[PDB]
């Protein structure tokens, strides 16, 4: 904490305009400490703010500091637009309370902190990327800081004891392994290990299952998470649990041995193309990242020594913020912002993420075209109602469509006669006829190809003109390979 008054010293004497990224742990007085010793420096009558991503996580920060300092005063910014706000302390708010206003009132805001400090910014959630594109836009005003825990990798996490680590290999097309080894989650596991409490990492809620209940044939004290099921389990020793990356998120594991990670992950993913639909996005089996990795690997060496068992899948660096930067993208509509240039501008200036510029620059060109004209005050109210899991589909697909259309469920690898069904969309089924959609899901472009199906092609000078710049775009990328 030494360094926290060195830190402390570099931000508060930060001109306007200027930009600090800090690394430090949860536990080092990020989200907590820093802010307050700044604000102790520069004067508790100052206003400062701190974004966090979750709501819940904003107000926990908020009850913990003003109970812990009451002689600084705090707000917290996660419902309604307050009005004039001038709350002088610490006010901690969510990326998403500011996403309520426009440009103009957002940096009307803004520019009354004296400092702006940007927590947990590799979450790279579409709040969050929105924001810090939007407010970049008007940084010469703002001193921002953009602070993080484990930044690109191991990684930073609570380990107090020894974890063996161990590479399994990939089971082999119905190979022999009797007596000595067992597959678990396609992995080559011994069987000595199945005396000690495991914890399996799994990508899917289907693999999950299907490996626990083959356990349990095999006679083991199996379960599945996707809690108070598995503190039924958990009860006896030995366990083995096979869960997904959820199972983190506040489960608890009494005197864990042993973790199994299939070094898997289930995500949302897009891809880009010249042909209509330009966008398709769906969930997807991909590896983890060092980071998750280490979040994995950390669940044991906490009380007791642990063993690490991995797959031979190589992780990835940075998350994939592709998906998240597309939905990001709604909340520069009503401004005519470009969100994708914003980010792209930000980033350049911030340095906070790795980039794919071939994947930016197709991104920005579609993004163009989403703001390319006003949005039809039916698709904006549909929009704001709708329970539909990517409202942004509907915005897109309004360049060509304004009845949106039900694709039959795919169940296992075929089409079935079941229909997803969110509110206000007020759709009409597939059929046979193929809807002139912009943007896709993975299961629409499915159940197109199974049925035989084509997608139609771009109806209008926009929607042709954005895949001719789509095409120029990728055929670069082709020729400059080789």
């Amino acid at each position: 904490a030494t360094d926290l008054t060195e830190m402390v010293k570099k931000i508060t004497t930060m001109n306007r305009g200027e930009f600090r990224q800090i690394t430090l742990a949860t536990g080092a007085g990020k989200t907590t400490e820093l802010p307050r010793s700044v604000i102790e420096e520069i004067g508790r009558h100052k206003r400062v703010l701190v974004l966090i991503p979750l709501r819940a996580a904003a107000e926990s920060v908020y009850q913990y500091m003003r109970q812990k300092h009451p002689s600084i005063a705090f707000n917290l910014r996660i419902g309604e637009m307050k009005e004039g706000d001038m709350a002088t302390g610490i006010t901690y708010a969510s990326y998403g309370y500011f996403c309520q206003m426009s440009q103009p009132k957002l940096r009307a805001a803004m520019v009354e902190y004296s400092f702006i400090f940007l927590d947990e910014y590799h979450c790279a959630t579409p709040e969050q990327l929105a924001i810090m594109g939007k407010i970049h836009r008007f940084s010469e005003n703002l001193r921002v800081v953009a602070m993080t825990a484990t930044p690109a990798g191991v990684t930073t996490t609570g380990q107090k004891h020894p974890i063996e680590e161990f590479i399994a290999p990939e089971v082999m097309k119905g190979e022999d392994l009797g007596s000595e080894y067992l597959d678990i989650a396609g992995l080559k596991i011994p069987v000595e290990e199945m005396k000690n409490n495991m914890l399996v990492f799994v990508p899917t809620r289907n693999m999950a299952v299907e490996a626990a209940k083959k356990l349990k044939a095999k006679g083991y004290n199996s379960g599945y998470y996707y809690p108070s099921n598995l503190r039924v389990v958990t009860s006896q020793s030995p366990y083995v649990v096979v869960a997904t990356n959820a199972i983190e998120s506040g489960v608890t594991l009494p005197d864990l041995d042993v973790v199994v990670d299939t070094g898997l992950k289930c995500e949302k993913r897009i891809r880009l193309s010249p042909k209509m639909p330009f966008i398709v996005t769906g969930l997807k089996r991909m590896a983890v990242t060092i980071g998750e990795q280490a979040q994995r690997r950390g669940r044991v060496g906490r009380v007791k020594p642990g063993r690490y068992y991995r797959s031979q899948e190589t992780p990835v660096g940075s998350k994939d913020y592709h998906y998240d930067l597309l939905q990001a993208q709604r909340y520069g509509i009503e401004d005519g912002i470009n969100i994708t240039k914003s980010f792209r501008e930000m980033n350049y200036d911030w340095s906070l993420y790795e980039e794919d510029s071939l994947m930016i620059t197709q991104l920005e060109i579609l993004n163009n075209l989403l703001i390319s004209e006003e949005l039809p005050m039916a698709v904006k109210y549909i929009m704001a109602r709708t329970d539909h899991p990517e409202p942004i589909q509907l915005a897109y697909n309004s360049y060509e469509t304004q009845v949106p259309v039900l694709f039959p469920k795919i169940r296992n690898g075929e089409v079935t006669d079941t229909y997803d069904n969110y509110t206000f969309l007020n759709a009409r089924k597939l059929g046979d006829d193929v809807p002139p959609y912009v943007y896709a899901t993975e299961d629409e472009d499915l159940a197109v190809e199974l049925l035989g199906l084509d997608w139609p092609d771009p109806g209008n000078q926009g929607t042709v003109e954005a895949g001719r710049a789509l095409k120029q775009v990728v055929g670069l990328s082709t020729a400059e390979n080789a």
